[PDB]
């Protein structure tokens, strides 16, 4: 039989609103991550979507139909059992132009990504643009482009967009990114996408010796498939492990942590706890590693782990030395253009005293610019951030025409 292991790789699913990201995830995994009624009433889904699947291959059958997402070779007409390859998970990021912060939060978790392009819309739409550039800034360059909704366009219409997409990727880091046509709604050519995932999003090397760090995704910020148990021993803290491994009973801390307000002054103090359980889906494990959304069961009271007063951005081992900073210095670069705007706009230079939005790990922090000198800015944050390394790239956004627009990036200097 197929083993029950954690997912070993996170694949983002990005692209413009209504291009079919959530449907594509369902096509691969059988899971519909969002709530249809809420998406109807709000006109968008604001939470990250999450789903997992096994990947196998029917060694008797031919490609790409030999690739399967279940332990059956029926789809290629064989009764042999498929060879298990790996378990993978998907981060379904929002496309709506007001949700760039949530996309950037999800992009911190991706080992690769799929950019979904609708074939019946003019390429490239503003968030096709903005998400593509965001992926390149952040370093998620194991990319597959998917031309979705081919069922509604002619052969000539798909070919014509295909040429637009090749012209767009030409002369960029994505110049050799494959372009796979599919219908997510009717599950057309999904096996070729699976074949592409195996070829172009190989599981990354994990140095399991590094200090364990998990980026936190608050439960109210993500839609995950249904759970059998909500852990009894205390509140659960979910997220994705970006380095090292965590083990049951290890002492850990949640950073920045709990808001404490005493004699006027405000601080965020670390919340120490201990790993009571480790879950992926509804499977229990003794350890957790990078790849997948893990549920870390603690002994904390659920009223703390779900509190808004808890600034839970990362989890580390209890003895890790992690600065928690209200003021940070960023070595920054700006984009030439505001790629995600509808109008053609140049990015203005960073002015002192303006408000910026900083994406660090999975967290989102507003800040004021106290100092601009050359290519370094100094920012006084509204809430501190936990800088777990000296190597951390933040993404910078500015409010433009009543939306948060990605305008550049930087290195957080400590
Ligand atoms: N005709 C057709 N419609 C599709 C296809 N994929 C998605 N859709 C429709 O496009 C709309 C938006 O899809 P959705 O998955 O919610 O897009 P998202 O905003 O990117 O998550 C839905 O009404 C889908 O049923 C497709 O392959 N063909
Ligand atoms: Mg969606
Ligand atoms: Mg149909
Ligand atoms: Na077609």
């Amino acid at each position: 039989a197929w083993p029950k292991v954690q997912p070993e790789v996170n694949i983002g699913v990005v692209g413009h609103v209504d291009h079919g990201k959530t449907t594509l995830v369902q096509a691969i995994t059988g899971i519909w991550t969002s709530k249809h009624s809420e998406e109807l009433k709000r006109g968008m889904t604001i939470k990250l979507g999450y789903a997992e699947t096994n990947i196998g291959v029917c060694e008797s059958c031919k490609k790409p139909e030999a690739y399967v997402t279940e332990p059956s070779c029926k789809s290629c007409g064989s009764d042999d059992e498929p060879k298990f390859l790996r378990r993978i998970s998907f981060i379904d990021a929002p496309g709506h132009e007001v949700l760039m912060a949530t996309m950037l939060s999800g992009a911190a978790l991706m080992d690769g990504a799929i950019l979904v392009v609708a074939a019946n819309e003019p390429f490239p739409q503003p968030q096709t643009r903005e998400h593509f550039v965001a992926l390149g800034i952040i370093g998620v360059k194991n990319l597959i482009i998917v031309q979705n909704k081919v069922d509604v366009v002619s052969k000539e219409e798909a070919l014509s967009q295909y040429r637009q997409i090749k012209q767009f990727t030409k002369g960029t880091w994505a110049e050799n990114v494959p372009i796979i046509p599919v219908s997510a709604l009717h599950k057309i050519n999904i096996d070729s996408l699976i074949e592409g995932i195996e070829e172009y999003i190989k599981t990354p090397y994990r140095d399991l010796s590094q200090k364990p760090v998990m980026l936190v995704i608050r439960s109210f910020d993500v839609n995950k498939p249904g759970t059998q148990f909500n852990e009894l021993k205390g509140g659960v803290i979910g997220g994705s492990i970006i380095q090292g491994l965590f083990k049951v009973d290890q002492e850990i801390k949640v950073l920045p942590g709990l808001r404490v307000e005493k004699q006027g002054k405000v601080s965020y103090e670390p919340i120490f706890t201990k790993i009571s359980s480790i879950r992926f889906g509804d499977e229990e494990f003794k350890e957790a590693k990078p790849g997948g959304l893990v549920a870390i069961g603690t002994y904390l009271d659920p009223s703390l782990t779900k509190a808004d007063n808890l600034l839970g951005s990362i989890i580390t081992l209890a003895d890790a030395e992690v600065p928690v900073l209200w003021n940070i210095r960023i070595k920054y670069n700006l984009l030439e253009r505001v790629v995600g705007a509808k109008e053609m706009l140049k990015v203005d230079p960073i002015r002192a005293k303006e408000t910026l939005m900083l994406s660090v790990g999975s967290s989102t922090t507003l800040g004021i610019v106290t100092s601009v000198k050359k290519d370094e800015i100094e920012v006084e944050l509204r809430r501190p951030v936990a800088v777990w390394s000296n190597n951390i790239r933040t993404v910078i956004s500015r409010q433009i025409a009543g939306r948060w627009r990605m305008i550049g990036w930087g290195l957080v200097e400590i």
